[PDB]
């Protein structure tokens, strides 16, 4: 994303994973039931396990936290699990006591730089 080259032909996608903790509403957090998750809750791989495939180049330096969203300073979103329900279906940018869950997107965008996987193994 610079105004000198037209940043599209590259294929770069922001790779992400929401880490979370769980606590009683107004309590002490422990690792969540599914620590690494998707925004919905689908357990995903962890940033270390998250590696570059043949054809993909990491663009960003490590997994950081995404602050380009309506999220807390450290990325933590307001996931309150009001019974009955299994998951937070609402997220807000403020650490509120009703937080049963909180999660944040660790970000590491990646880029194919177009040329890395440009040709495919023809069989």
């Amino acid at each position: 994303i610079d105004p000198f080259t037209a940043d599209a032909g590259h294929t770069e996608f922001t790779d992400e994973v929401y880490q979370n903790e769980s606590r009683y509403p107004g309590g002490d957090w422990k690792p969540a039931e599914d620590t690494y998750t998707d925004a919905n809750g689908d357990k995903a791989a962890s940033p270390s396990e998250l590696t570059c495939p043949p054809g993909w180049e990491w663009e960003d330096d490590a997994w950081s936290y995404d602050i380009n969203r309506a999220v807390d300073e450290k990325g933590w979103e307001y996931g309150i699990t009001i019974p009955p329900d299994h998951k937070p279906k609402s997220w807000v940018a403020a650490e509120k006591m009703y937080h049963t869950h909180r999660r944040r997107r660790l970000v590491r965008k990646r880029k194919k730089d177009l040329t890395q996987t440009a040709s495919s193994t023809a069989r």
